[PDB]
């Protein structure tokens, strides 16, 4: 075919805007995952 | 047929005015077209 043009000028061509969407925007946490952090000495490991 | 006159005169005959629009005139600007400009050094180009 060919290609589709966006934000049409003043004349002739069709245009078609880019896909718009903000209602659907959502954060993916966990808020369930559970880690732990420490320090200590060990027989083996990087320092 | 034969020529239609405007701005008749003083006797005989008929004459149609040229036609008048005033409140459809309208200014056609983009407004949405984004360009850019700018100098450079480049390999090959009119200098």
């Amino acid at each position: 075919q060919y290609s589709i043009q966006q934000s049409l000028g003043n004349a002739s061509g069709v245009a078609v805007s880019p896909i718009n969407a903000d209602a659907t925007l959502s954060t993916g946490v966990a808020l369930n995952s559970s880690l732990w952090a420490g320090i200590g000495v060990f027989a083996r490991g990087k320092p």
